[PDB]
């Protein structure tokens, strides 16, 4: 079997995308932020604490034919910026893109932070990181992709994410049409429960490829790129009037500027972030300083090869008994 599912901006900055699903029978749809950087499929739910629901799609087990609850479960999932959820937890029915899995682990939110609450285009969240992650106890529960796997014509699921514009997730196969060249492929840690991998280096515009192993992962869930500090700096060095700002809480740069790009290496090959990928405009409305898009990683500690780099390219997440990632030019 295979799915493909088209994946939106949720506003005119790319700060997130989000995937139709169907979820229960009748269906239920919802759209949710597709996590490669999470493991728990969770939603807004008739459970969720009244005021902390504000627009959203809910998900209402009571109305499907196919949901059961999970007795005894429960799951409660913090996130790199300080958000959170937590709540109970349903088996039904989930397809995306015309791809079913029965018997899937749907997360039904109690409770979920202010951050949750006041974005209203977010009914949830998908995982896709390793079900190492997964947050369920006391008996842990499988992805989707892990769960679709073995019914999947070939192991993998494909990221192809749009600059200001839609993109798709694919599953059980990689889309030849999609990229342009070849697919490089580069191994996988998945010790931490990420799709954990090495770039072989960077440059800043025009500049001069600089070898250096960053340790980084995948996380389609994760705006930004972020970066060691040596990086960071080389980049907004080339950027006049750009600083790091303490009260703001990252680079920003006068609204004015035109931005370099930024390469990064997949083994010999090289992907390229267009200078325009990198804005993400004014730090409040109305302000001529913009906020960057390659932020530092120091104190998350993790490098993150957040939306701003993936949608650079097409990308090829496999699940096979050795997992790796593929990148390709688009
Ligand atoms: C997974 C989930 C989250 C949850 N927080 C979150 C999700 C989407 C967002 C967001 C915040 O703030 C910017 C707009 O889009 C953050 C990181 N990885």
């Amino acid at each position: 079997s295979t799915g493909s599912a088209t994946t939106t901006p949720i506003d005119s900055l790319d700060d997130a995308y989000i995937t139709p699903v169907q979820i229960g029978t009748p269906a239920q749809t919802l759209n949710l932020d597709f996590d490669t950087g999470s493991s728990d499929l969770w939603v807004f739910s008739s459970e969720t604490t009244a005021s902390e629901v504000d627009g959203q799609t809910i998900y209402t087990p009571s109305k499907s034919t196919t949901a059961k609850l999970l007795s005894g479960a429960t799951w409660s999932i913090s996130y790199g910026d300080g958000s959170s959820s937590s709540g109970d937890v349903y088996t039904d029915t989930v397809s995306v893109g015309g791809l079913t899995v029965t018997g899937q682990a749907v997360e039904s939110a109690k409770k979920v932070s202010s951050s949750f609450t006041e974005d209203s285009t977010i009914d949830g969240l998908l995982g896709l990181a390793f079900s190492t992650l997964n947050t369920v106890s006391p008996t842990q529960q499988k992805t989707f992709f892990d769960n679709a796997k073995a019914s999947l014509d070939s192991p993998v699921f494909t990221a192809d994410l749009g600059y200001h514009a839609p993109g798709t997730y694919n599953f059980g196969f990689i889309d030849t049409t999609a990229y342009t060249g070849s697919i490089t492929y580069t191994a996988v840690s998945t010790k931490q429960g990420f799709w954990e991998w090495t770039s072989t280096g960077y440059a800043v515009g025009s500049g001069t490829f600089k070898s250096t192993s960053i340790d980084g992962i995948a996380d389609t869930g994760t705006t930004l790129l972020y970066l060691p500090a040596t990086v960071v700096s080389a980049y907004w060095a080339q950027v006049s009037g750009a600083k790091s700002s303490s009260s703001v809480g990252g680079y920003v740069f006068p609204c004015s500027a035109t931005l370099p790009s930024f390469t990064f290496g997949v083994g010999s090959a090289r992907i390229v972030i267009p200078g325009d990928y990198i804005d993400f405009g004014p730090i409040s409305t109305g302000s001529s300083s913009c906020f960057g898009g390659i932020q530092s990683s120091a104190g998350i500690g993790i490098n993150i090869f957040g939306d701003v780099a993936l949608k650079a390219a097409f990308v090829v997440f496999n699940g096979a008994t050795t997992p790796t990632l593929g990148f390709a030019s688009k």
